[PDB]
């Protein structure tokens, strides 16, 4: 079936390697493509609260996680629905990116564990109960 691993590995592989940094760790397709796909759409439409949320991180090693926990529950706060889910996604880059510019390389590892197991515990019961990936492949793809 789908592997949560692989979907944040492939997302955050392709966000860095977009915008020209690396990830030595990350260097059902359809799953992949339509997911990438509709997070490069929403941050197209939503380019300025993009842009805002890069600027305002501010990352340290000690307080990246308190920083990720802090923007995902805000942003499920009123519930989960797939566009969530893919702005979840599209933080998770955002942090990425944030860590090696902030020289902490090292952190995208975390973050990449922090997503899966986001996914793996958090995220599950609503992905499966609402039809899983392949509902929102139907969907968006
Ligand atoms: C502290 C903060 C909480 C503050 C706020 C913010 C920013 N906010 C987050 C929440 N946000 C949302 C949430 C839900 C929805 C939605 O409509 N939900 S929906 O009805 O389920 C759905 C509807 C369409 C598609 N797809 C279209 C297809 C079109 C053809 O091409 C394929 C895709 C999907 N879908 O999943 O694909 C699902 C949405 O609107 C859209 C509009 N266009 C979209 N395109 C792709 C997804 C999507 C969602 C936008 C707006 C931006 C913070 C923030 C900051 C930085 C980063 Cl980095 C991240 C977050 C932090």
């Amino acid at each position: 079936g789908y592997d949560n691993r692989e979907i944040v590995m492939k997302y955050i592989h392709y966000k860095l390697s977009q915008r020209g940094y690396e990830w030595d760790a990350g260097d059902s397709e359809v799953v992949h493509l339509t997911l990438r796909q509709a997070g490069d759409d929403l941050s197209r439409r939503y380019r300025r609260d993009f842009a805002e949320m890069s600027s305002q991180l501010h990352l340290t090693p000690f307080t990246a996680r308190g920083r990720f926990a802090t923007v995902v529950e805000e942003l499920f706060r009123d519930g989960v629905n797939w566009g969530r889910i893919v702005a979840f996604f599209e933080f998770g880059g955002v942090m990425c990116v944030e860590s090696v510019n902030r020289e902490m390389s090292p952190l995208v590892d975390n973050i990449a564990l922090w997503m899966t197991e986001y996914l793996n515990r958090h995220l599950h019961t609503w992905i499966q109960d609402n039809g899983g990936w392949d509902a929102f492949v139907e969907l968006y793809g």
